[PDB]
């Protein structure tokens, strides 16, 4: 058998709360109701009729008319409201006009799929999931709550605010913690926020079940520290419970819904492991009319309330022996001097229960206003009340309520709300308390920081993977979820182009300090300045000052004999060779101009060309033993190499080259080829030991101060040093260098080992 | 007002079928049913009625019990069948024994909600959904079908076999679908098979909305081919018609699940879509009986089917005027020849329904057994009849019904059954039908492939990113699925560690072919062999045999005067110095070993130290101008040279190492320091240089055959040839060649303008 309060009057409205727990498992089949509560209970049973009462004795809302109630126990089961609902509809075979709709969403939509068939429409004050928004489905459910849909959303607020991005999350198997659970998931998908793994578990399940919900959470435990626990209030008990089975104290945060509200007996005697514990709860005043009226209550005097009596035992643990509930169960019978407003903790959703009833009233006032202004009563529009005429009166009622605000219904039946955020925190030798720290309103997310944690170092936020970008390394993805990566770095070569890609630059380019992208390397040029450079350049000095030095000489003793005898014109064209090779160095070391590139191919080929050819011819007048045709064999062997280098400066111009002899290193080079070297260069040397052969064949005439003695000598080491300088050109990366070395060494052996000689001699 | 079929009886037994469509949209709150259908309605209620007539006219199960029924149109709505359950439910306030509860899951679930509180027990025919199975929540729902988790496994392994990986996934709003799509979706996870976007639409919904679901289904297409559709019929139905309406005929193919199993009138008009098209049937053989009943059927006739007027009206669109359904709507009055047969569709799952009101008997069959046994009747102890009893005799009620296959229930009250698939393809001339392709039974999936497009070359597999993995190229997660990546090719110092991962080798190492891990690079010795290393060979060679010529002749004309004169004994240590220094040739190329590496240092320290030692003193005798102290002080000079090379043993042993230029190059030489090279070529440098200069400054003593003026010539060349080595030996990267070329010419040199002359002199 059931047990009903009711109120009697002339309009009866009914309402569904959670009295009792659930039944446990292996008692849902028998249908028997757990343990008392009064905060989801008795507290409210008593607001309601207290509110029916102020109702009727308001002369203001539906005058003439005693509103009437009946109470049924939910029980917190979708089964047992159900038939609780049947036991409603009874009398649509005196007929209730409309629920004040049960607690729980998953229990609400049961009810009103039962409902809804006969009409009777039905105002929630908790069932706060968001797929009761479907007003398709649902044609009667107007709740005075907000959606959880804003709640999933002030959840990833936070947990966007506080930096956890690799979380759990652990849900309410039933429909208020599964669509809520859905919310939160794909906002935070959306918001790049990731889940560890879901999970779900019903509120009566076995502890072995809740041990290993636990377990499956410690599977997680150095990352991801915060649970999203979108779940109810038996829910979070079990989970807190299951902790100090394992011992597991103070080990991870959560993060709980309004299932977990503002609750104290979700944590009594469970305390130290929802410390730190992060909670929003609806916002609601406290109301001091019901503190006022509830705390006079007596079990010898609320004889209207068949649940109080029972109450009152379950609250003291004791007896009332002389009245109708002796409860032998328990013993020391009750004193007679026990209060209610020792240890009262007013509930929160409740002002949420009398705005409902207030809700109800109004609505029936403006239907009473409307079909019947001139007539305050039950006229004859009003014998039965039509369930959509009601609906389209509440959708559209407004007022404000004992919280003061506007209670207005939007195109869902879902009344706008805001939301207070607590922590539960220690206050001092171990007495703790909720605190409320923020609020949340419209995406608005206001927030005291500071007096979270009481410490700037807050839990470890959970990161999967923290952020390794130190400007070098990159992220790994092993493809577990968008929040967990392994880490590489970027090679030298390698900018970090992203952090999923890295692609490296490119040849002529090189990353930056920080990696963002590609630059341009300081190349070098090597003209004025730096050792190996200069050193050439003195060693060019030395040898254009004996130049002028010689030259001075062989100008002003062109009179005497020993001058005049040998062809004068052969060895001034000798010294002008020279002194373009010494003139090659320079035209070597330069800024890498297009000009200058030519010049330097022009010197390397037609220097040497001219030395070698005067010498050659010098070689032939001393060694066949035609006087003014030595100067025209001497412009046909000049002319011949001069034509080549025409010929290759058409075949190829020698352009500005970037040099890349690794990828650190960029240089800015003449593009001269290697054909382009060697032939000028087979030329010269071809010649070189044309004439290194007439020369030692007649090596014996020692003539005009042993002439063609130091010549041979002369040649002798001119041809040691020119096959001596053939490999390493090839082998360096410093080849101008080389070459600047090589020709000009090559022009001071020549002129040191023909002309300084005579010169000795000339001024000894 | 309602309309009822019932037979009269003893014992009634409910059942609830679609007969009618669902209320569309702007419908659902007057809750007024759509159009009727035959396959999911007037079959199945003559199914009911004739079986019941079967049972009764069956002196076997249940002798003296009249059975009753009463048929309720469910309308597939879920509210609508909850009134309906209400209806059977007034009596309870002839009591219903239990149900044939309704097709659709969600709607069963709603109805046992109501119906486990008056403990009816509830045998479904069609609810497929697993989550029916959780026996606390529904305690009364034993189904002859099996749970759509078999189904979500068989759609899995199809999606496996036929190798799809990236699917889109359309499931129908409503708990068989969202159930049944999340089993699909865990397995799927699983599995490695991913899914594009999850996509859910109820059956009732508009045009725009199924065209908003195509076109989210169109931003898909190129990759993702396949939808797994886990569907019901209408959702399927409208889904084709938007396909017609955007004219996307052969678009895409859809995998569907028993909602489109064989059913011809989700396909009729919208054929050319459904082309190619999968799906998956409870096997169930056709009912020849039923068949040969239902075929006899006339609307003069059956008035006890209140639906079978309308449907009579329907089918044939005509009119029955002189009957009492007119349907002035229609026009063209019925004739009167016609018949049912002409298009006859059996429909599939009715064999479920024969099983299930089979399976209701026999629970009745077992409970009188039991409780009665020795009267055949209604005794005392079934006057009313106790639910749990009935169930507890459902749950342990065996048999074998039409099909002849065994009916029994496990502890999830889910019997086992198989799985046919059909292929939905063109038979001719645009006569399309579904064929039997294949059959899944407890993970077995065995199918006809081949039969399957009637062509190898399939529908392009649902793939979002080719296996780029050619030996080279890696996996780049973006970070969308595990099934979409980008690629990038490994390096050639890279090889592919993995799909995710991508490590190079290390030196000394570089990776294989196919690139799954390092080698050992085949590093080159250069003993004999290559042309280079062989052109030192030949040198020394050559060198050797004018070694042991002159040698010879020095040994034979010790008697002569002219190699008498000299210091004979200092030529000897000259001598082996030269013949050693060509030693170094042979132990410079050689195989990488130790003793071979420690002679090579040995070498070159003392061999160049003997020469120049031996050829100092001779400077110094040839110079001043003791006799037996020339030895002596050569000793000296030779063993200061060996002290050092024992004490650079003493310091680095010349071990074996692997040379690195390069990545691609690996040579194993001597590791000989810098240091280890310069010193000891520093001390023979060194001395060079001094009897270079004792030479020079004595070079114009013309004795014995002008041995001091080829010796001076012979210094000379010499001097010039070891300062033109020099940056030669550092430059390369072939040093020991280099170092072979450099002593060996050195020796030849010396051998060559020191004794060669002198011999050339005895012999002419
Ligand atoms: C003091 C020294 C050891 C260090 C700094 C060397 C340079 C700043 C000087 C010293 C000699 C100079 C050169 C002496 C000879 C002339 C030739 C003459 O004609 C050119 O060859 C024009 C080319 C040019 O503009 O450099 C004037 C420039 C140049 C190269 C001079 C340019 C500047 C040089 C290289
Ligand atoms: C025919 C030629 C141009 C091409 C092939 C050359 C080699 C197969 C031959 C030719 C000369 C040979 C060398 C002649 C001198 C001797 C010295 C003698 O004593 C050693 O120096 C021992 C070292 C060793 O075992 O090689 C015997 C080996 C060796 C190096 C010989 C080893 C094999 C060589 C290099
Ligand atoms: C973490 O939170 C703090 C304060 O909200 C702030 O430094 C910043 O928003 C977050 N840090 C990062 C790296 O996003
Ligand atoms: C694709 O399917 C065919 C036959 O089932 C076969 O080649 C193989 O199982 C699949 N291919 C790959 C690459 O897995
Ligand atoms: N918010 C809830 C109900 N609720 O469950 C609890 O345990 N507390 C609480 O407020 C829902 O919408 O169903
Ligand atoms: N399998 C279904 C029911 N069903 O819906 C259809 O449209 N066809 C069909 O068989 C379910 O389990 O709910």
């Amino acid at each position: 058998r059931r047990v009903v309060a009711h109120m009697p009057g002339d309009i009866i409205i009914g309402a569904l709360f959670s009295v009792h727990h659930q039944p446990t498992v292996d008692k849902v089949h028998e249908r028997k109701c757990g343990a008392v509560r009064e905060q989801y209970g008795i507290q409210r049973v008593e607001a309601m009729l207290h509110t029916l009462e102020r109702i009727n004795s308001d002369p203001t809302l539906l005058p003439n008319i005693t509103l009437g109630c009946e109470i049924r126990d939910s029980c917190w089961h979708s089964a047992v409201a159900l038939e609780q609902s049947i036991e409603f509809i009874r009398d649509s075979l005196k007929p209730i006009v409309g629920v004040i709709g049960p607690g729980s969403s998953s229990v609400a939509i049961q009810v009103q799929n039962l409902l809804q068939l006969f009409n009777i429409p039905q105002i929630a004050y908790s069932a706060t999931s968001m797929d009761l928004s479907d007003k398709t489905l649902f044609k009667y459910f107007m709740r005075v709550v907000p959606s959880d849909a804003q709640q999933a959303r002030a959840m990833v607020d936070i947990v966007k605010r506080y930096n956890w991005t690799y979380v759990s999350a652990v849900h309410t198997e039933g429909n208020y913690g599964e669509s809520g659970m859905e919310a939160f998931k794909d906002m935070s998908a959306k918001e790049g926020i990731c889940i560890a793994h879901s999970y779900k578990i019903y509120s009566n399940a076995g502890e072995q079940s809740f041990d290993k919900l636990l377990k499956k959470l410690t599977s997680h435990l150095p990352k991801a520290r915060v649970v999203a626990c979108f779940c109810e209030g038996m829910t979070v008990r079990g989970l807190l419970m299951a902790m100090r089975r394992l011992g597991l104290a103070g080990e991870f945060l959560l993060l709980g819904s309004d299932g977990w509200a503002d609750r104290y007996d979700v944590t009594d005697g469970y305390q130290r492991e929802a410390v730190g514990g992060i909670t929003i709860k609806l916002q609601s005043p406290d109301v001091k009319w019901f503190d006022d009226y509830y705390l006079k209550l007596r079990p010898e005097t609320n004889l209207r309330n068949p649940w109080f009596q029972e109450f009152w035992q379950h609250r003291f643990q004791c007896r009332l022996e002389g009245f109708p509930q002796e409860n032998s169960k328990y013993n020391k019978t009750c004193n007679s001097s026990l209060t209610l407003k020792t240890h009262h903790v007013q509930d929160s959703k409740m002002g949420f229960v009398i705005n409902a009833i207030y809700s109800m009233a109004y609505g029936l006032h403006n239907m009473q206003m409307s079909l019947c202004p001139g007539y305050a009563g039950l006229c004859d529009a009003m014998k039965p009340i039509d369930g959509r005429k009601l609906l389209e009166s509440l959708m559209k009622t407004a007022f404000t309520g004992v919280s003061g605000d506007t209670i207005l219904f939007d195109e869902n039946g879902d009344s706008p709300g805001r939301y207070e955020i607590m922590n539960f925190k220690e206050m001092g030798k171990d007495y703790f308390d909720y605190i409320n720290v923020g609020s949340w309103d419209n995406g608005e997310l206001k927030m005291d920081d500071d007096e979270v944690w009481s410490k700037k170092s807050n839990i470890i936020r959970s990161v999967c993977s923290e952020p390794c970008e130190k400007g070098q390394i990159k992220v790994i993805r092993k493809g577990e979820v968008s929040c967990c990566w392994t880490c590489t770095p970027c090679k030298e070569n390698e900018y970090v182009f992203d952090e999923y890609t890295c692609k490296a630059c490119q040849l002529g380019s090189w990353p930056t300090d920080d990696l963002t992208g590609c630059d341009l390397i300081p190349v070098q040029y090597l003209r004025w300045g730096d050792p190996e450079p200069i050193a050439a350049v003195v060693f060019a000095c030395l040898g254009l000052l004996a130049t002028l030095f010689v030259t001075v000489v062989f100008i002003i003793y062109r009179d005497t004999p020993v001058v005049k005898s040998s062809s004068r014109e052969l060895c001034y064209i000798i010294l002008a060779g020279i002194c373009l090779g010494y003139l090659c160095t320079f035209c070597l070391i330069a800024k890498p101009k297009q000009i200058y590139c030519y010049l330097q191919r022009i010197g390397i080929g037609l220097s040497p060309a001219m030395s070698y050819s005067a010498l050659v011819t010098k070689t032939n007048r001393i060694a066949r033993i035609s006087a003014c045709a030595q100067l025209v064999i001497a412009f046909i062997l000049i002319c011949i190499q001069l034509g080549i280098i025409v010929a290759l400066f058409i075949m190829e111009p020698p352009d500005i080259m970037h040099d890349y002899p690794s990828i650190r290193e960029v240089y800015l080079i003449c593009n001269t080829t290697n054909l382009g070297v060697v032939a000028p260069l087979g030329y010269n040397g071809l010649l070189i030991l044309a004439c290194t052969f007439y020369a030692f064949k007649t090596r014996n005439v020692p003539a005009n101060f042993n002439e063609a003695k130091y010549i041979a000598f002369a040649m002798y080491t001119t041809c040691i040093i020119w096959l001596a300088f053939v490999p390493i050109y090839f082998g360096s990366n410093y080849k101008a260098i080389t070459m600047c070395f090589s020709v000009s060494l090559s022009a001071t052996v020549l002129l040191g080992c023909m002309f300084v000689p005579k010169v000795y001699i000339i001024l000894a």
